[PDB]
């Protein structure tokens, strides 16, 4: 049960990978795996698009019923869905795409999500696409994460720069 292995530990809570999330999700498969979604949960590529293409499209099935029935999510909002073969639970968490205008105070927002699992395998929220400098996001995790994140990083070079800025 969330066997995670080969994570460095940052804080008390906050553990960090060179890793695809999918592959982690798949060799732990965790209570609880971190999306990071949009406001309509259309998941076409990135992170989102990887964790949908391995439920080899329930995800996508399923968020499209979310949606029908509930409307769309809010910036900085989440829902918590079925994680299918990856997990017990996906928690689908909106963070602001600052390459499309979103306001940065919304990351920790985003983060609070995480606060409502014990134990979470996620990304790094806002980063790659989303234009938050990656270093600011992992900050914002540290500082407003409280319950057990596991972070993985599907990137040595950034994972190497995010752990020497923290140390
Ligand atoms: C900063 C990046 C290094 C990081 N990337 C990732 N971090 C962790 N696990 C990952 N798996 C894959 C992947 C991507 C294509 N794939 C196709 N088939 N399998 C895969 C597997 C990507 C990836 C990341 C962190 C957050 C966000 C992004 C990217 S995004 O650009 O998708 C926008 C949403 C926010």
């Amino acid at each position: 049960v969330n066997s995670f292995s080969g994570y460095l530990k940052l804080t008390d809570n906050v553990y960090i990978k060179n890793a695809d999330i999918v592959e982690e999700a798949k060799k732990v498969k965790p209570t609880v795996v971190v999306n990071a979604a949009n406001v309509y949960l259309k998941h076409g590529g990135g992170v989102a698009g990887a964790l949908n293409k391995a439920t080899n499209n329930a995800m996508q099935v399923e968020s499209d019923d979310y949606i029908a029935t509930n409307g769309p999510l809010k910036v900085g909002g989440s829902c918590v869905l079925s994680g299918h073969n990856l997990a017990k639970h996906c928690l689908h968490v909106v963070g602001p795409n600052v390459n499309k205008g979103e306001d940065i105070q919304l990351l920790k927002s985003a983060y609070e999500n995480f606060n409502q699992h014990e134990v979470l395998l996620a990304p790094l929220l806002s980063a790659g696409i989303f234009g938050a400098d990656p270093i600011h996001s992992l900050r914002v995790c540290v500082d407003t994460v409280r319950t057990n994140v596991y972070l993985a990083v599907f990137d040595k070079n950034l994972y190497d720069k995010l752990v020497s800025s923290f140390l």
